DNA sequence: GCGATCACGT
DNA sequence: GTACGTGATCGCA
């Protein structure tokens, strides 16, 4: 049982509890708190929201640091508090950040599954208490109050067992140093937002619609008939069969229209470079331009996102509502819509630096390979160096396709491709995808003595870690099923790479954000993609800036090679390049 | 409301 | 068969 109270009382102020602040709707941006239950050493206890938030003591008590709080995904109840004007302080344990360090593969989303972890059993899932979908509602005051107070009871037993295995892991310095301090620094930013541009938006918006206008009137008119070319399904009708073009790769069911297999029909057909041109604009208008407009609050012209820092099994990062990783970083109208991201007040400006191939860098470091700490120490351009090993060729005998395969073989690396893939990358055959592979080994023995390396450990311990000891358990590494068996190598390899350099990112975001608040500069992160690191400040701070955040950055860790960040500032986000 | 297909990132 | 994740569109029960 447990105590339904009408006011806040000083037993429910103790200087350590389980918190549960709960917010129902999935994108907690100014989302209602629909209860709030507290478990300490006196009691448990269900208050209302509308009666705790407004009460003095018990706003002070949240917002002290010294009194300490247990819960589950913070964020979530730090966000929606900042919505409200409340601060969240002393939020000493997240159940969430420690079962997603634990184990990331179990995709714990919910006390209930966190709680299962350690045979803890008496809490329900979420989906069953609000139900998913259509159905999603919140019930009524008693099963409310005694779902809370289960997940606050499961959240004060469960501390010290989790806490526990994370210490014999030798991660709870992962969880307090790292983790949790890192939780708090997205909170400030996504509250903090990010200003769009939105006439600038509307305006690229009408630039690709009049666009598409022009292509898809000329797609028709090649076609000799009209039909949804958004319908992978008719377009294949129009193509094949009804244009006779070759039928070079199927689907599961029917005809394959894939941008890779479209180029390769483009010499047979008009109609081809066409439809991967109304391909390429749809996308940015339909998904980018569109998708992007839609998340703006219209209060603050701001975008708020969400960051997942409990999804990945390499600890980046993710985002949504919106993604702004997924914004291309390529093409001239893709990167460009990152001219919509603006600062937020008058005379600030945009400051971004990212890493210049820390994934390389950092596998320089861990494997210890000669030949790549050495081209890193001589500030390289690593693609030309890796394509002079591979073609043993000097720098001026490197012609552009050799470096273009070069950079091909070293991005496998960094994400962890099959030479099937490389093979598909390259257009090439997966037998001379391997022998570029081979070749490669051979100018940089110590990156293969790493990949056998990894790849046995990962056997012989159930899992590999990253530099801040971050796991990755593959069961699969076992399988006799060659694909899955090949994946599970490719992650042994690649998890400690792309998994120490979220480490490294991380540890830098934590780094600056002390470092500006030490310096009293009101610049402030924003956001977190990819390899960069985005802020905005006062147009009177980027001098500083320029000296400050990188060298902040290239000293977040040591390594046996120098990290390197290049930096920039503009009026827009695009501009800041 | 799910698979399935595509295209973006990892 | 030969790469998982995000998110949009279009298909089908
Ligand atoms: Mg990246």
């Amino acid at each position: 049982a447990f105590t339904l109270a009408d006011r806040v009382t000083e037993e429910m102020l103790a200087d350590k509890a389980a918190l549960v602040v709960e917010v129902v709707e999935e994108n907690y941006h100014d989302a209602p708190i629909v209860g709030i239950a507290v478990v300490n050493e006196h009691g448990r206890f269900f208050l209302r929201p509308e009666t705790a938030l407004a009460d003095p003591q018990f706003v002070a008590w949240l917002g002290d640091e010294t009194k300490k709080k247990s819960m589950f995904d913070s964020k979530r109840a730090a966000v929606a508090l900042k919505w409200k004007g409340i601060e969240l302080c002393g939020v000493s344990f997240d159940l969430l950040l420690a079962a997603y360090l634990l184990d990331p593969a179990q995709g714990v989303d919910d006390v209930a599954a966190a709680a299962k972890m350690k045979q803890y059993e008496a809490v329900r899932p979420d989906e069953a208490v609000y139900g998913k979908g259509a159905k999603r509602a919140v019930p009524d005051e008693p099963v409310l109050a005694e779902h809370l107070v289960r997940k606050a009871a499961a959240i004060w037993a469960l501390e010290r067992p989790f806490l526990d295995e994370l210490r014999r892991n030798e991660q709870d310095r992962l969880l307090v140093e790292l983790e949790q301090p890192l939780s708090s620094i997205l909170a400030e930013m996504e509250f903090a937002g990010v200003k769009v541009d939105t006439k600038r938006l509307e305006q690229m918006g009408e630039e690709l619609a009049e666009q598409l206008r022009t292509v898809e009137q000329r797609i028709y008119e090649l076609a000799g008939q009209e039909f949804n070319i958004n319908s992978p399904k008719q377009l294949g009708v129009i193509l094949f069969e009804k244009l006779q073009l070759p039928v070079l790769k199927k689907t599961k069911t029917g005809y394959s229209t894939s941008a890779d297999v479209l180029e390769k029909l483009a010499p047979y057909h008009e109609i081809v470079e066409n439809i991967l041109h109304y391909r390429q604009l749809g996308k940015l208008q339909s998904t980018y331009i569109e998708g992007l407009l839609k998340v703006v609050r219209p209060d603050t012209k701001k975008v708020h996102t969400i960051f997942n820092q409990a999804l990945t099994q390499t600890g980046r990062l993710s985002s949504t509502e919106p993604n702004l990783q997924n914004i291309p970083i390529r093409l001239e109208e893709g990167r460009k819509i990152r001219q919509a991201f603006v600062p937020s007040e008058s005379d600030w400006l945009i400051f971004a630096a990212d890493y210049s191939q820390i994934e390389l860098r950092v596998l320089a470091h861990i494997a210890e390979d000669d030949n790549l700490m050495e081209a890193f120490r001589r500030d390289l351009d690593i693609h030309t160096k890796t394509a002079m090993d591979i073609f043993q060729v000097s720098e001026d005998e490197v012609t552009p396709n050799m470096r273009r395969q070069a950079k091909a073989v070293n991005f496998g690396i960094v994400y962890g491709i099959s030479d099937y893939g490389l093979a598909q990358n390259l257009n090439i055959s997966r037998k001379e995808a391997a022998e570029f592979i081979e070749r490669y080994f051979e100018s940089f023995p110590g990156v293969k003595r790493y990949m056998e390396n990894i790849v046995q450990e990962a056997k012989q311990k159930g899992y590999v870690t990253t530099l801040l000891h971050r796991r990755r358990y593959l069961p699969d590494i076992t399988s006799r099923n060659f694909n899955v068996r090949s994946f599970a190598e490719r992650m042994a390899m690649n998890t400690p790479i792309q998994g120490s350099a979220a480490d490294i990112i991380k540890k830098a975001m934590i780094d600056l954000n002390a470092r500006l608040k030490e310096e009293r500069l009101q610049a402030r992160l924003l956001l977190q993609v990819h390899d960069e690191l985005i802020l905005e400040a006062p147009k009177e701070e980027m001098e500083r800036l320029c000296r400050l955040v990188p060298e902040v950055m290239e000293q977040a860790v040591t390594l046996r090679v120098p990290l390197k960040v290049d930096y920039h500032y503009g009026s827009t986000w695009y501009d800041a390049k």
